């Protein structure tokens, strides 16, 4: 499916929310309405982000304009779309497509976690 929101997998832990949104800028493509990176209980970077979009084909300009220009540290950066994941509301899950509970950190259906 295409969605709003794109996740970002596979980011360097080393890299801060700051050093992503200052990149998120200067970049092609409508600004996105937020930049989201999922850190730990401790706070360090889980290794993935959410980039969220106003629009679906604001989303998919920006995945077809850097599904291949999006390097890190020499490292490639993997770009899935996904169901919106703001934070406090519903998700919808990724697998079965299944409408959970917000504070439900596994699937109902298919048991699959908020971020698989
Ligand atoms: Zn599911």
């Amino acid at each position: 499916r295409e969605s709003k929101t794109i996740m970002l997998r596979g980011l360097p832990t080393t890299i801060t929310e700051s050093d992503i949104r200052e990149m998120m800028e200067s970049f092609e493509g409508p600004q996105p309405a937020d930049v989201r990176l999922m850190k730990r209980k401790t706070g360090v970077s889980r290794g993935f982000a959410f980039v969220e979009f106003y629009h679906l084909q604001d989303a998919t300009s920006w995945m077809e304009a850097n599904q291949k220009k999006l390097v890190i540290q020499g490292k490639h950066i993997a770009m899935h779309y996904s169901n919106p994941r703001p934070k406090f509301e519903d998700w919808l899950c990724n697998k079965c497509c299944l409408n959970n509970f917000r504070k439900r950190l596994k699937c109902f259906r298919c048991g699959a976690d908020k971020f698989d």
